[PDB]
């Protein structure tokens, strides 16, 4: 499953309740968009201090490469960005198929 | 379980070959470490160009905030990680508790 994973701060100013509001209404694009299945996030709570300033990870599940293609062209993920990502500083966006070591 | 994650980039002159052994090494601590259960991986392959330079992400599996702790301190990863960090030009490190939007 290609693993979506999204790392941020959100912007000074920024109140607990609308990261609250700002998550669930993430967490809502499963509802909204077919080829994204399941969605994970959490605070940061390091302790080695290499956090980079990031403090939330949201991870997203899907089932193909072209799944993720079709959910970033997909216009309520592209009218939600507006919303988050205008609330964010910063933001790192990895995708990757968990690989184990394994035969 | 608090899920350790790893970003980073392989500093230059680091081969192919090196970062599979290198991967497979970093693995290898389920084996030397207890509290360190699971351990998947991979390279990025995202499309946003949001990456931040970042090329691999690694997920460690812990039970516990105290088990992440412990493995911290254990010798056999303090040796390790002095392998593996000389190979990167930077790390980004964040543990989390997978957290839902549910009832
Ligand atoms: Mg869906
Ligand atoms: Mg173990």
């Amino acid at each position: 499953p290609v693993k979506h994973v999204l790392l941020a701060s959100f912007k000074d100013g920024v109140s607990p309740e609308k990261i609250e509001e700002l998550i669930k209404g993430y967490a809502n694009l499963v509802n909204l968009i077919e080829p994204m299945k399941a969605f994970h996030w959490g605070k940061d709570v390091s302790i080695e201090n290499l956090h980079q300033g990031y403090t939330h990870i949201f991870e997203s599940t899907f089932e193909s490469k072209e799944a993720v293609a079709e959910y970033i062209a997909h216009p309520a993920h592209v009218e939600f960005a507006t919303i988050f990502l205008g609330s964010l500083d910063k933001v790192l966006v990895i995708d990757y198929k968990p690989t184990s070591v394994s035969l």
